[PDB]
């Protein structure tokens, strides 16, 4: 629910980025995309990605044997 947590901010950590669509995480999961992982190592979108496959079958940035199946 709406516990009304008042904190600092967050960890310095990261957060996704999408070379694709060069997007923040928000945006991506702001009822447009899902944030999808690949195996070489790296963080794509559900539409950028299930595109990507589509055009290149490797990786838009390793380009690597990529396949998940
Ligand atoms: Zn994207
Ligand atoms: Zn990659």
């Amino acid at each position: 629910g709406s516990s009304g947590s008042s904190g600092t901010g967050l960890r310095p950590s990261g957060t996704v980025s999408c070379p694709i669509c060069m997007d923040g995480y928000s945006e991506i999961v702001q009822n447009g995309r899902l944030i999808v992982s690949t195996e070489c190592g790296h963080v794509f979108c559900s539409q950028c990605l299930r595109d990507s496959l589509k055009n290149a079958n490797t990786c838009p940035t390793c380009r690597k044997k990529i396949n998940h199946k």
